[PDB]
């Protein structure tokens, strides 16, 4: 086994967890801010939580800005910017799912962004040109990204079928309310999205090259385990607290940079996800689903040894052939997603791979021709697994 | 099984970690500063250490302060609260273990504390009342207390043998660096107290009462199997980075605060351990090897789900009555610090317990008299407890 990479590990978002939560938000507000309230396309109105933060931040002055769609967009965003530098806002509030945290942080880039380039700028670059931000806090009413807690988002520019990552320590929240009453009224679709997300988050800093990280290993090993055990209890028992906190939980510690500090990361299974939501329009933990199994029969050997760790410490397979146990590993977390309502072929989303040709074209213009942790998922490889996943 | 509790976690100290990771040091620390190096009795001039720091920050306008001993005394700190007043120090970075990183938290808030009052005042009142500290970071040459990135410090007064501990989020290192490969000069006796200490810290927030917090038990777990297989390994190969790494990550995770984050915490083995410290002169993990076997005996009524859990999760033990279990588990646990090198009987210290009713009125002083999540260890329970330890 590898050893550890040096790292530099910064988690300051401060987390203000469990029911009413919401009571401390207030506080963390600078009292003279002006506040932008970002939210999505309409959930938070129907559930009284939009009118609960309005409640915690009255008197202050405060703006609200709606409409902030899954796979959020440049053209939605671009509103904001205006908005955010034509009333002076000086504080974000993103009140939603991840698509809303994401499109928070890129308009907190945007607007202190050179006023002559185009802010899409930031995500050709990939944020690296970032110098500051508009501070930003949240309120998480879907647990899947750990978007609260990392210092990354993916935006799309929906005129031209893009969906890009940038990351920046500038973006980074100053704090997030996560309170599991507000998973109650998530459709089921989005529970077992977030899931799976946090899932594979997991997996992509985990089943890598083998490096002798044990607390990483354990930490990875333990947020699948529990996502397994609760993930569907989740679907079965919507109101139980104990369960919703478990995958809140889980999903916030499966991306704020500590179980990848320092570790091969690979996240191939993403960049290909991507491309998939953005040609297609398939939610994004939906495009894992699809790619994860297929990726890792193709990649079984550079990961044979984290998969057969997995296999034993995930799923309890300790029987039979290296191939055998990885065979059965795979198709664990296969039927895993399928039982949480996630399907795991291109042809259960209407697709016969006609498209692949095109996704292809999209994945070289985005620079991801040597995908994997061990850059080795060429176009040729890349075709290969969209094809097993038909 | 109860609920995890709303909490509030903030862990903002930055990480620099890994073989040469104090090529990030001067980096953290402001140009202008007057940055004041406080150390400990002299290991870090006779390995190297010392000077790698003052290489790192030359040119910079600093100071030196040396002899902070093990169990940071009083007398000695003010000694640098002065220094620090009368040179106006705006910065402290701590070189060394746990005792000088406590220290030097102590130095932190000591100086800006107001000038008619004792500073002692800090630990009679545990920090409650500190309103600003002098910013510090840090260099850790001793993986034990977590103290690098925690608020908490531990300190002093041998005048009147007290050891007692304050907490104040305005001691929080700014960063911490390190460096496993520090490490490889700590005397074996170290090794084992900082693997102990690391293991106790992490069962006096996880073996308590059964709360269904899934990622904070498989976080803890995770800790503890890793303890257990590379905490002996680092007494045998002292110089493996992976092995030594491990080591260092894990007790810097046993106590951040996430860990422990909205769960009940015991600490009962802890305040009965200082008692032990400031009188006879035990090494901190000394005490907790002697008092934890003992502690969980006495209170196996009440941590019996939790006890039962360790036995099966972290030693494979799940065969037999739940008293067989439970003894097997406390056992091994026994045995692990005996084969650490660390004897878990007063008796193998040379102290008969003859000591006890002086303990007691210590305990009694420092209002350690309803010890434990249950807040149900009163000083007869401490008596009982320190009885069996013999
Ligand atoms: N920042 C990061 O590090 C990452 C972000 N990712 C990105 O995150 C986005 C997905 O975020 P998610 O949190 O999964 O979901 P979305 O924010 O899009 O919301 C999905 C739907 O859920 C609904 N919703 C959210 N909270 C709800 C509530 N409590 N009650 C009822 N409905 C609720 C939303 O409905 P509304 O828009 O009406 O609010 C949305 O349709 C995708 O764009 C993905 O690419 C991921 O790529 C991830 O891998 C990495
Ligand atoms: N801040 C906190 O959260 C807490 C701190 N605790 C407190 O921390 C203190 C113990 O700290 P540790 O890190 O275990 O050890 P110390 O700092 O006292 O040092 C012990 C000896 O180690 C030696 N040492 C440290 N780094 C070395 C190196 N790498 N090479 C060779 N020798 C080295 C030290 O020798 P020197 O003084 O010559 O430097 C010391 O004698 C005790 O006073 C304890 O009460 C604990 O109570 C803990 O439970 C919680
Ligand atoms: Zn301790």
């Amino acid at each position: 086994k590898a050893g550890l990479n040096n790292f530099n590990l910064h988690t300051p978002t401060r987390i203000l967890f469990g029911k009413g939560a919401i009571a401390g938000l207030r506080e963390q507000i600078p009292h003279d801010a002006r506040v932008l309230i970002t939210y999505g396309g309409g959930s938070v109105k129907k559930t009284g939580v939009l009118d609960q933060v309005l409640d915690a931040l009255k008197g202050m002055d405060v703006l609200e800005f709606g409409g902030i769609e899954p796979n959020p967009a440049y053209e939605t965003l671009m509103n904001a910017v205006k908005l955010v530098r034509e009333q002076k806002v000086t504080f974000l509030l993103a009140v939603g799912g991840g698509s809303v945290l994401d499109g928070t942080k890129f308009i907190a880039a945007a607007a202190n962004y050179p006023e002559n380039i185009d802010p899409w700028h930031i995500l050709q670059t990939g944020g690296k040109e970032i110098k500051s931000a508009i501070p930003m806090g949240c309120v998480l009413t879907l647990p899947a990204t750990g978007s609260e807690s990392n210092a990354g988002a993916v935006i799309s520019r929906k005129t031209t079928g893009d969906k890009q990552a940038f990351h920046s320590a500038h973006v980074q929240p100053v704090f997030a309310v996560l309170d599991p009453v507000y998973t109650y009224t998530l459709p089921p679709r989005q529970v077992a999205n977030g899931v799976v997300d946090a899932f594979v988050h997991t997996v992509e800093q985990y089943v890598t090259k083998p490096v002798d990280a044990k607390i990483h290993d354990r930490f990875a090993e333990g947020i699948l385990l529990t996502l397994i055990e609760d993930g569907p209890k989740a679907l079965k028992e919507p109101e139980n607290y104990d369960v919703r906190a478990n995958v809140m939980w889980a999903a916030t510690q499966a991306l704020n940079g500590l179980i990848g500090a320092g570790v091969p990361q690979d996240w191939a299974t993403h960049m290909l996800g991507h491309e998939l939501t953005a040609m297609h329009g398939l939610d994004h933990a939906q495009t894992l689903a699809i790619v994860l199994p297929a990726l890792w029969n193709e990649k079984r050997d550079t990961k044979r040894a984290k998969l057969l760790q997995y296999a034993e410490r995930v799923w309890n397979i300790t029987e039979g052939s290296d191939d055998e146990r990885i065979d059965a590993a795979i198709a664990a977390t296969r039927n895993f997603f399928e039982q949480l309502g996630v399907p795991t072929h291109l042809s259960d989303y209407g697709l016969d791979g006609s498209s692949i040709p095109a996704l292809l074209k999209k994945l070289e213009e985005h620079g991801m021709t040597q995908l994997g942790e061990n850059h080795d998922i060429t176009l040729d490889v890349s075709r290969r697994i969209y094809e097993a996943a038909r």
